[PDB]
């Protein structure tokens, strides 16, 4: 009945732009961080880790340091948005947003990033 | 943090045998049932969803229906087992616990079902 969404699961993103993938759960009234878990990973690599309110940076994976962040204006909204600065081309695959609040559950989320390329026509 | 751990990530498993796989979380006292989370999947398939003490066999999927339990008298020693009745062939693959319990922490196990082999 816990129900997380994703807009889309398919991301396609230009090589150093910005990109924010999201994951949509159901809020009502006071958004209780005492009992909120926001997880972001990408095949093992701990991008963010949002317990109860708190965020430890030393568990944070290097390749994401000073990069990855949560938007946490969006929360009230249900929305976990994670926003990458400066995408790489390490960046693609299968993230999984997992959430815990009230009951749990995952998506997964494909990102491709288009090798740099100078299109001209 | 949190930590869900695994005694073993790897099970050899025999054709039509019984298998019953462990995700150890940390207990203190009394287990808070209204607290507790415990899902087990395959490659999106729902096996257990067990929600603050209630399961709904109506989401569990068709290929795990009147095969696959989760031992609830383990959860106050912090284990998680699941335990599947006669495997076939389509059980190997990776397997995860995903658990939430003051924090949340989720392992991956693998299962490799050996086709029957007469001696
Ligand atoms: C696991 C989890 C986290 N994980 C972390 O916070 C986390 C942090 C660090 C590490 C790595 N550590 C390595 C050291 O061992 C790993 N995990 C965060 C929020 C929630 C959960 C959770 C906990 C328990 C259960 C369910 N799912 C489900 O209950 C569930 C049920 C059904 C479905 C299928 N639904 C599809 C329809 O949308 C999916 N899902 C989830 C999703």
């Amino acid at each position: 009945a816990f129900t997380v969404t994703v807009p889309k699961d398919l991301y396609v993103v230009e090589y150093g732009s910005n990109m924010t993938i999201e994951c949509k759960f159901p809020v009502e009234k006071q958004l209780d961080l005492a009992a909120l878990i926001v997880y972001w990973e990408m095949e093992d690599k701990n991008i963010i880790q949002f317990v109860h309110g708190e965020e430890d940076l030393k568990v944070q994976h290097s390749s994401y340091r000073q990069r990855a962040r949560l938007l946490k204006d969006q929360l009230s909204l249900g929305n976990a948005a994670l926003q990458i600065t400066d995408v790489k081309l390490q960046d693609a695959g299968v993230y999984r947003c997992m959430i815990s609040y009230g009951g749990a559950d995952y998506k997964r989320i494909t990102v491709k990033v288009n090798a740099p390329y100078a299109a001209a026509l």
